[PDB]
RNA sequence: AGUGCGACACCUGAUUCC
DNA sequence: GGAATCAGGTGTCGCACT
């Protein structure tokens, strides 16, 4: 039936050895089977699961704009990313980016970059279970892992 | 802030099986 | 590589008491 106005995308950020001596992080964006915009890229910068998860969503939005898409359904496993961008950020901006314990919000730069990207976009953030066997979740994850094998720069 | 709790991720190691 | 299982870790946030 119907057919809406949204285009669906699955993102994933992975980080092998997260919290260990040599973490390797990547981002993956999946637009559909064999879709030309699918990507698996090495994450530039500080290597962590949280940053990768947030930056995978940035990448999706960025690509979305590249195509004049402005009604996007973005699935991610990261409630940290969802809650951050759809809730915590409003408050952080009104309190000097401060944690529940008054400490500096660690991923400020990441959430700032993400919010800037959301401008002009009607994004519906949805959650997909990390262990979802759905093709979208697996491919995004597989893509992230492939990206993390790349070197930086 | 300290402590505790909650939550979603990301891992590392073993074992079974394909 | 993959279907699971068990141990243990960090990434990071909110919350409530002290
Ligand atoms: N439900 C308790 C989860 C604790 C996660 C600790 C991560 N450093
Ligand atoms: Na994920």
């Amino acid at each position: 039936s119907h057919m809406g106005d949204f285009v669906v995308v699955y993102t994933d950020g992975c980080c092998s050895s997260n919290g260990r001596r040599r973490p390797r992080a990547g981002i993956g964006v999946y637009w559909g089977p064999g879709h030309p915009l699918n990507v698996g890229i090495r994450l530039p910068g500080r290597q962590t699961n949280q940053r990768a998860e947030i930056h995978a969503a940035c990448k999706a939005i960025e690509q979305a704009k590249t195509q004049n898409i402005n009604k996007l359904v973005l699935y991610t496993n990261s409630m940290f990313t969802i809650n951050g961008i759809t809730n915590w950020v409003q408050g952080w901006k009104k309190n000097g980016w401060k944690t529940s314990a008054g400490k500096e919000v660690i991923n400020k730069e990441d959430f700032v970059a993400l919010e800037r990207l959301t401008q002009g976009m009607d994004i519906q953030w949805m959650h997909v279970p990390g262990h979802s066997g759905f093709i979208g979740n697996e491919e995004a994850d597989r893509l992230a892992r492939e990206g993390a094998k790349q070197s930086e720069d």
